[PDB]
């Protein structure tokens, strides 16, 4: 047929690394991350509140949400249900279709409009067309996708529960209040990932083993233009700063305009508060750049429509504007609402400046 | 404001007869029929299975369905929820907005996405903007509209329960299996209108007081092009034919192309069956036009996108084609499946022709 070419799922099978990076352990897990990303988008939309990830006895993986359920409604242009189109077409749901193409089999179940639908595929093709298999409970809506990556592409590879667990933990911190459940039905473990603290609880976890300046982390949230900003932080009693940055749920190891803006707005807000609170001293050493960040453990998580990167690092000057505005404003309020912490944090910055000035004087003695 | 003019609900109040025909008993009840028509369209779409019509103690009327519930989602163009737009704008839900404009007050409640929403209006204007008033039961979806026609427009008029009951009975026959409940909370009666027999049960009710040729009515259903065809019928032992015709749920008293096609297809199908069954005699009087319709009590109900009328009568040559194709085909099958009835029906037609031929001969004797 000419449709196999137009649907380009055969092209996914010939050139899989173009879609999943490779056919080793990482490419195998990108199939998982893609399915999860579709279930997560449903939580971000405000419909799904909990996600199940189940590693089955046969090595297959089930991803399920309690969202709206993939529309089963017949698309007029294609003359096929929306669920079928999304899983069989690259040129129209790209991610879902790549998983279908590269899996020996895929079963898509949809609980929608009081009905339980089921569609099955193998290597990109329909093996069972959409059909009502029964009634869904009165208030039950959602999607249940089960898939088995193709051994003709990946050989003897299998899912790694520690890699699944790491991603679910990250997602539970990036999407505050979303419950993600992991059931390993190959080894027998069952874990829950739920943190209403979000990026603030993530910042505290990043400080594990450290002496905390204060036990409860702070959370900054807000939107400026097309850029959505989320910041979690606390301080340790240490002198290093540790700032993890994310752009659209993926780690940005080389920072960018969101990191630069966070550091500037943070420093500006602390300086402004100290001035207004009378914490700053007239003479002596004044806390500069790094001084104002000592002991800071923070997580900066942004959402942008068209992000620009090298290779990593973020270039969007819009991201720099949005992080700046949201952080400066809310941090001023935090410091004001928690003057004991605010004073402890500024004192730390003052002591770093004092110790450097003391070290400079000791250098004269040589 | 300039919006009152653009929303044209003030224009409805100045010229109500342009929308509801008049400001007497009939115009007052057209407010009811319009709200019901919107709830009925939801049943036709396949979402609502039961409709409640409740005449309240205060003279207000509640219309409720178990459908999808009017979308509460914010329309981007207007920057207002869809429910608000539909009830406040003529130039974009025409019927709903006319009811709002001509009612002293209107309360629109929507059970959707696990939430119970409420919006209130008075004479076209919002008195209470859309707001979540509580949670809806897990599987509860639908719309509840309560309204009180404006005494500043209608004076001392009130709803007539017999007029409400007549419309609900008609709707229960035109929409086979739809349950419509009428609760008169002014007088104390409670009636149910549900008939899975549809237009066939309607045809039998039309024959009340008559001796039936057969007790169980027949139902013909089908679609040809843009025209949907529904026919219910039975025969009496009488010599008159009674054919009620409808186009898009409203009675067509002067018939049209749907009546013409029904009569032609019916006669053709009966003639064709008699030929094939060997019921027709070679010599003697052959049943003609009216002969083939004697004792026929039928209901012909069609659905068209652009119907053409005089003043009543239907002109659409498409309607004539669709009634013709659906009836001829299914009636041939009915006669074949019920040869005892088929033979009784044709015999009746033969006896009418025989009696006329006997009357012609008696005329020679003078």
């Amino acid at each position: 047929s000419a449709i196999r070419v137009l649907k380009g799922l055969e092209g996914v099978r010939h050139r899989p690394a173009m879609y999943i990076g490779g056919t080793g352990v990482e490419g195998y897990h990108h199939l998982f991350k893609e399915i999860l990303d579709n279930a997560v988008d449903e939580a971000l939309a405000g419909y799904a509140t909990e996600i199940l990830v189940r590693l089955n006895e046969d090595g297959s993986l089930t991803v399920e949400d309690n969202g709206r359920g993939i529309p089963v409604d017949l698309m007029p242009e294609e003359g096929k249900p929306a669920v079928e189109v999304i899983y069989t077409t690259l040129h129209s749901g790209v991610g879902a279709s790549v998983v279908n193409a590269l899996s020996e089999w895929t079963v898509v179940e949809v609980f929608r409009e009081g009905k339980h639908h089921r569609i099955a595929f193998s290597r990109g093709e329909v093996t069972e067309p959409l059909r009502v298999v029964g009634e869904a409970p009165r208030g039950k809506t959602g999607t249940r996708v089960t898939f088995k990556p193709d051994p003709e592409i990946f050989g003897n590879l299998r899912f790694d529960p520690s890699k699944i667990r790491a991603r679910l933990r990250e997602v539970a911190y990036l999407v505050a209040g979303l419950k993600l459940v992991f059931q390993d039905r190959q080894h027998g473990k069952e874990e829950v990932f739920l943190d209403k603290g979000g990026v603030a609880s993530f910042a505290k976890a990043l400080a594990e083993g450290e002496d905390l300046l204060y036990e409860k982390p702070f959370l900054i949230r807000g939107t400026h233009g097309e850029v959505e900003v989320e910041v979690g932080f606390l301080h340790t009693q240490g002198y290093n700063a540790e700032i993890l940055t994310y752009a659209n749920m993926i780690p940005t190891r080389d920072g960018g305009t969101h990191l630069t803006a966070f550091k500037s707005a943070y420093s500006r807000a602390l300086n402004q508060y100290a001035k207004k609170a009378g914490l700053n001293k007239e003479k002596g050493p004044q806390p500069t750049g790094d001084d104002l960040l000592e002991g800071l453990y923070a997580v900066v998580s942004v959402k942008l429509p068209n992000p620009q990167f090298e290779g990593g690092k973020l270039l969007n000057p819009e991201a720099g504007t949005a992080v700046g505005q949201v952080v400066y404003e809310r941090l001023l309020e935090i410091l004001e609402e928690n003057p004991r912490i605010a004073k402890a944090v500024y004192e730390k910055a003052l002591r770093a400046a004092q110790a450097r000035e003391a070290a400079r004087k000791a250098r004269e003695l040589v």
